[PDB]
C-alpha cells in the first residue's frame, strides 16, 4: 500500500523484530526493519532536536539527533530516493504508544525543499516553519489522535487532562501541500528538516517514538500499527 | 460571497466602471473600482515583474511594476487586511479576456508570507518559488482555463496551438495550501510577493489583465467574470 | 562626522533632553532626540525582542519590541533612508550605561536586506543571523567595552566576573561587511532585522539603554558617548 | 603558505600535470592536481551554471554543472574539511588565461553557509546573493584583474574595449566577510554555493578555466600563477 521513507527516534527495544538493545535512531526504507541504526541515548523530559538531510548528487540520506550539553547521535545510509518514492510526496511526523507510553510532543517543525533545473537560475523551492501551532492549523492534516494547539504545540499521541500520556495511541501530522522531489529536468533535488520535540514519560521503559517520514500524497494511518509500528508500518516484515 | 483583495494589471480601460483612460495598475479591495490606480506603461510583448509586499504594522499594501530598461510603476493603498480577509486565505494569479485578448503567461511566481510571535524566537513562515511550471503541477489549483508545462510557463487564459491568445478566456491558479495571515500572539504579519509575466497580444487593444488575489480559501471563478471583471468579481460595482 | 539612523530601546527617562518621563522605544535620525517615541514597559531580567523593518516604496521605519505573554510596543515614522544615509552602511548594535547601569546582552541577531532591479529575476541580498556567538566572532567588529563568547552571548557593556552590569560603560558591534540599500536601478530596497536582548538591573533605575543602528561604513564610537548618549552620538543635539 | 580547496571548471588540458585530455570539472585539494575529474562538454559563448555542496555529516563535496538544453557534468570527492581548512576562511572565484585566452566572466553568485548548534534552535547562517555587480561592489575584495560593473558583470580576466579576452590575466573577488565553517558545539555545518558563467573565446583552445574556492581569510594570488595555475597555486605540485 503505502511507500514509507521514515527516519525513526524508537525509544522502545523490540529487539525480536530488529531493534538494538538500546534506544536508537534508525534509516527505514519500506519496513520497520531500520536498513541502519545507530545508540540514542534518550532523554526523558528533554527537548531533543532532530535535522535530517538529503541530496540527489550524494544520495545519502542522513540524520542528526542532540540535546542541548550532549553529543548528538548520527546515522547515514545510501539510498537513491528517486527508486524509492514517487515525483509527489508528503512530508509528515508519525507517533505511537502500545502498552508502554511516552509523550511525542513536537514543539517546531521547519522543512526546506529544492529542485534547481537546469535552465539557468530555475530554482523551484518549498519551505514552511512552524515554531507555534494553534488550534486550527489549516496547512497540516492530522491524522489519528494528533491533535494542535495544546501550549501551541503538537501532540501526536493522546495525553489526558494532567498531562499523562496514554497507551496504544498513533498519531500523524502531514504538511498540506504534496511536495515535488523529482523532475525531468532537475540537475539536484535536495531536502532538510529540523523538529524539535519532547518525549516524557513516568515509566521507567518509554515507548515507542517519534519518525520524520515522506510518503505517497494519499498515504493514511496503516490498520494496527500502534506500538512497535510507529503508525508507519502494517506489519513488522 | 468571495471576499477578494487584488492587486491588478489591468491593460484594458474600462472607462464606464472608474478605469483611468490608460493601462494601469490597481488596488482592489472588494471591488473592481480600484482603491488606488497608477498610469502603467505596458509593454506588449515583453516580460515585466510586479511585487507586492505588504506588512500588519504599517498596514500598507504596495506595489511595484517594471520592465527591463525602464521606469517602473508603483501603487500603494492603506488598508488593515485583518479587517478585510479571515484569518486563513488563499493565494494565487488570476487573468481574463473578453472580445479584445492577449496572452497572460506566467514564467515564475514566488511568496513569502512570515507571522513572528510574541514569544521568543517565535516565526511561523511559508516560502514557495515556481521558476518552472510541469503539466503535473500538484501544488497548485488551476481553474477555469488556467494549464501549466507549455514552455514550462503557466498560461492563465486559453492559447491556441499556434500561439494565438484566445478571447472570452478566464483562468486562475491558488497555491495548494492555505495560508495564516493572522494569529493572536502575532507582533507582525507580512508577505512579499513576486512574479513575472509576458503579456502578448496582435491587437492594437490588448485585454483584459493579470491580478495577484488573496482570498477566502473556498474561491472560485464568479459567473460571467470574463473580460473586464478578471475572473475576480460577480459585478462591476 | 557619523551619519546615524538607530531605533533606540531607551530604559532611562532624560527629560531634560527630550525623552519622554517612561522607558521608551524611539527613532532617531541623527539626534538623539527621537523624532517619535512610544511607551515601553520594560521588565527588567526578562528576554525581549526586537522587529525593525523598512522599505524604499513605502519610505516608512518601523519597530517592535514585546516580551513574552505581554502586549507589544510599537513606533513608526516616514522617513526616506536614501537622503540621510549614504548607498553603502554597516548595521550595528550599540548600548551604554551612565552613573545608573544594567547588562546591555544580546542573544541573538539576524539581518536581511535586498535590492531588487528592474532586470528580471535581479535580486542582490545579505542574510545573516547568530544564534550564538564565540570568543572570536570575526565576522563582527567590536567596539569599546563590546565582547563576544561569554555564555555563547554578545555583551554590549561592561559586565564583571559575578555578573553585574558595570556603569560609565559603551560598546558596539558592527556587522564586517558593508551592507548596500541602495543601486541606481533598484526598484526595491528593504530590510529587516530582529534581535533579542536581556537587560537587567540590580537597580530601581537601570539605564542607558540599547540601540540598533545604521551608519556610514566607518563608524566609530563618539568621544564622551557613554550614558544619555548611547554610544551613537558626540553630543545631545 | 594559502591553504586553498577548490571546483575548477578547467577549459584546458594541461595532460602534462594530470588533466585529463579534455575539458573537466574537477576537485582541487591544496594541488592543482585534481583529486577527482570528470569530463566537461564546455560551450563556448553559452551561459552555464554551476552548483556545489557540501556538509559536514556527509563530509563529501559535489559540483555538478550544467547548460540549458543539455546533460549536466557532476563530480565528488569524499572529504573532511575542518581536516584541511582553518575554521574561518574566505570563499571566491578565481580565473586566469595564459597564452590561449578566454573571458570569464560571472553573472550572479549565491552562497549560504549554516552552523547548527546543539542548543535548541541554535543556527547561525550566511547568505549572499549578486545577481548584478556595481562599478563599486564594497563587499567584495577584488584581486588582479578582477572587475565588476561591465554590464553589471564580475569580469575574473581582462577583457578589452571590444569584448576581446587578454592572456596572462588572473584575477579573484571573494566575498568581504569571513564565513565560519566550523565550531565545537556545531552538530551540523554545511555550504551551497551557485554561480553563473559565460566563457567565450575567438580560439578554438580557450583556457584556462574558472574556480570556486574556500582558503584562509588572507589569500592572496600566488606568484605566476596565470596560465595553468588558475591563479589559486605557486606551482604545479
Ligand atoms: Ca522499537
Ligand atoms: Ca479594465
Ligand atoms: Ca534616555
Ligand atoms: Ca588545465
Ligand atoms: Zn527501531
Ligand atoms: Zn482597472
Ligand atoms: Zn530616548
Ligand atoms: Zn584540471
Amino acid at each position: 500500500a503505502d511507500t514509507i521513507v521514515a527516519v525513526e527516534l524508537d525509544t522502545y527495544p523490540n529487539t525480536d523484530i530488529g531493534d538494538p538493545s538500546y534506544p536508537h535512531i534508525g534509516i527505514d526504507i519500506k519496513s520497520v526493519r531500520s536498513k541502519k541504526t545507530a545508540k540514542w541515548n534518550m532523554q526523558n523530559g528533554k527537548v531533543g532536536t532532530a535535522h535530517i538531510i538529503y541530496n540527489s548528487v550524494d544520495k545519502r540520506l542522513s540524520a542528526v539527533v542532540s540535546y542541548p550539553n550532549a553529543d548528538s547521535a548520527t546515522v547515514s545510509y545510501d539510498v537513491d530516493l528517486d527508486n524509492v518514492l514517487p515525483e509527489w510526496v508528503r512530508v509528515g511526523l508519525s507517533a505511537s504508544t502500545g502498552l508502554y507510553k511516552e509523550t511525542n510532543t513536537i514543539l517546531s517543525w521547519s522543512f526546506t525543499s529544492k529542485l534547481k533545473s537546469n535552465s539557468t537560475h530555475e530554482t523551484n523551492a518549498l519551505h514552511f516553519m512552524f515554531n507555534q501551532f494553534s488550534k486550527d492549523q489549516k496547512d497540516l492534516i492530522l491524522q489519528g489522535d494528533a491533535t494542535t494547539g495544546t501550549d501551541g504545540n503538537l501532540e501526536l499521541t493522546r495525553v489526558s487532562s494532567n498531562g499523562s500520556p496514554q497507551g496504544s495511541s498513533v498519531g500523524r501530522a502531514l504538511f498540506y501541500a504534496p511536495v515535488h522531489i523529482w523532475e525531468s529536468s532537475a540537475v539536484v533535488a535536495s531536502f532538510e528538516a529540523t523538529f524539535t520535540f519532547l518525549i516524557k514519560s513516568p515509566d521507567s521503559h518509554p515507548a515507542d517514538g517519534i519518525a520524520f517520514f515522506i510518503s505517497n500524497i494519499d498515504s493514511s494511518i496503516p490498520s494496527g500499527s500502534t506500538g512497535r509500528l510507529l503508525g508507519l508500518f502494517p506489519d513488522a516484515n
